[PDB]
């Protein structure tokens, strides 16, 4: 017969948190394949005393005395487990140490030895102790010393998002110079200094086009992508009217009926080195405005940042061209015949035209105008040509026109 009692495997020491929940488990095997009662106790009392406390320290074992319930490769599982008070001490004297026995069918118990037999450590520890912050990124402030509200309710918005495990109920506040302290439902608490958290903005936001030329053909409406980023990843303001030379040519373009937009102006976040703030000027120049020496709008933008860095004025500039500057005709497909190469006539002219023509839909504009000159060559005249500024194409004759004179003997 049976005269030895299970074998019981579990944790020496168990870490448990104030206020959160704590769970292990204790194995129980016996050569039987059964175990009929497992049982935690405190040290103190009879043999056959199962008296426990405090009262949060639970168990319970789902399978107790059934047959097979208590093999090695399924053992019994005795489930230890409970949510440590709020409010227990967190002393180095705040631990329990419990005793664990069981008994077989047979009724072989495990001895109880103080000290020596099979037991657990349960060790009360604060809330601090499990979790580690996780540094956020940089706030970049206006003084690093007295911190804004919004200052403040920032660096706790990126000390949250850099920390999604924290308990949720924890709670943070930020001194006057951004050391957060964060208290842990238990009232134990962390710290983040602040020359993690926060720094005093030295760097006004950058213009990446600075010097920039934008062409603008006549006549065609175009658009200019500026883009801006700033270290704290955020501007406030674009501003185009700094002094009044960059203030009159932007009143200008307004004028002529351009627009200026930076949708995300408002956004957070909204202006890093990745993903710029962009600031789209949309408008057309009209042919009215010549291009040449003087054909150029020349602006001066400055951005601010959230701290009040501006930037000091960087230049940028519209230059005008003509739109023959960005087309090429395309010559006809076969030359026309001529009687006499020195004087075209209308059917010929009127030929050449057509094949010109089809020659460059698609190509030039469906505005285009030719002109069949007498030598048959053909004038190209684009929709922003006018006196001031000519925008205009030459085809050659040589190109259009076929000598049909016959050979002398
Ligand atoms: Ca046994
Ligand atoms: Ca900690
Ligand atoms: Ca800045
Ligand atoms: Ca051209
Ligand atoms: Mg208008």
């Amino acid at each position: 017969t049976d005269t030895t009692p299970p074998t019981i495997t579990l944790p020496q020491e168990v870490i448990a948190y104030r206020g959160e929940e704590f769970e292990f488990f204790v194995e129980t095997t016996d050569d039987s394949g059964r175990v009929n009662r497992v049982i935690v106790r405190n040290i103190e009392g009879a043999d056959n005393s199962t008296y426990l406390d405090p009262n949060w320290i639970r168990y319970s074992t789902d399978n107790l005395s059934v047959p097979g319930n208590a093999t090695p490769a399924n053992p019994l599982r005795t489930r230890v487990y409970g949510i440590v008070p709020i409010n227990h001490g967190v002393g180095p004297g705040d631990r329990y140490t419990k005793y664990v026995r069981a008994e077989d069918a047979a009724g072989n118990i495990t001895a109880l030895v103080d000290k020596q037999s099979e037991r657990f450590v349960l060790v009360i520890r604060p809330q601090t102790e499990k979790y580690t912050p996780q540094v956020p990124t940089l706030t970049y402030v206006q003084n690093a010393n007295s911190l804004t509200q919004t200052d403040k309710d920032a660096v706790i918005a990126a000390v949250k998002s850099a920390n999604p495990n924290l308990p949720a109920t924890s709670t943070y506040s930020v001194s006057e110079n951004g050391t957060v302290t964060i208290t842990y439902p238990d009232g134990s608490t962390d710290t983040i200094a602040a020359a993690q958290t926060v720094d005093t903005d030295r760097v006004a936001p950058v213009f990446v086009d600075e010097g920039r030329d934008y062409i603008f053909y006549r006549g065609e409406e175009g658009t200019a992508e500026l883009h801006f980023y700033d270290n704290s990843g955020k501007i406030t303001n674009v501003n185009f009217a700094g002094d009044l030379a960059a203030s009159s040519t932007y009143n200008t373009l307004l004028g002529l009926g351009f627009t200026f937009n930076t949708p995300n102006i408002n956004n957070p976040n909204n202006a890093t080195e990745q993903n710029p703030l962009v600031t789209t000027i949309r408008g057309t120049i009209p042919k009215s405005l010549p291009a040449g020496p003087g054909g150029k709008y020349t602006f001066k933008v400055r951005a601010t940042d959230a701290s009040g860095l501006t930037s000091e004025a960087k230049i940028f500039r519209i230059v005008f061209a003509n739109q023959t500057d960005k087309y090429t005709p395309n010559n006809p497909g076969s030359l026309t015949g001529v009687l006499n190469p020195q004087q075209l006539s209308t059917s010929e002219k009127t030929a050449i035209e057509e094949k010109v023509r089809a020659a460059n839909t698609g190509n030039l504009p469906n505005n285009v105008q030719y002109v069949v000159n007498n030598d048959g060559s053909v004038t190209v005249i684009y929709p922003d040509d006018t006196p001031a500024s000519r925008s205009r194409d030459t085809i050659t004759a040589d190109r259009t026109v076929q000598d049909l004179r016959p050979r002398n003997s």
